[PDB]
């Protein structure tokens, strides 16, 4: 004989990694991987640190990805 498998509806993220969700945008919206140039602006946008920030869009492609047991 012979079988197979299906899926279709999945889990989603309650807890948001960080209020830095600006980047999400333009993760999407610019490019998912940005330069330090954009990293200027966003650093006072969000009071934040060139690298600080970096570090959130690193996190963010793996919320995205199906791969994330992080649970809280």
């Amino acid at each position: 004989g012979s079988s197979g498998s299906s899926g279709g509806i999945k889990d989603s993220p309650v807890n948001k990694v960080e209020p830095n969700d600006t980047l999400e945008k333009v993760f999407v919206s610019v490019t998912k991987y940005p330069d330090e140039k954009r990293l200027k602006g966003l650093s006072k946008q969000l009071d934040w640190s060139v690298r600080k920030i970096q570090c959130w869009f690193r996190h963010r492609r793996n919320q995205d990805k199906p791969s994330g047991p992080s649970s809280g």
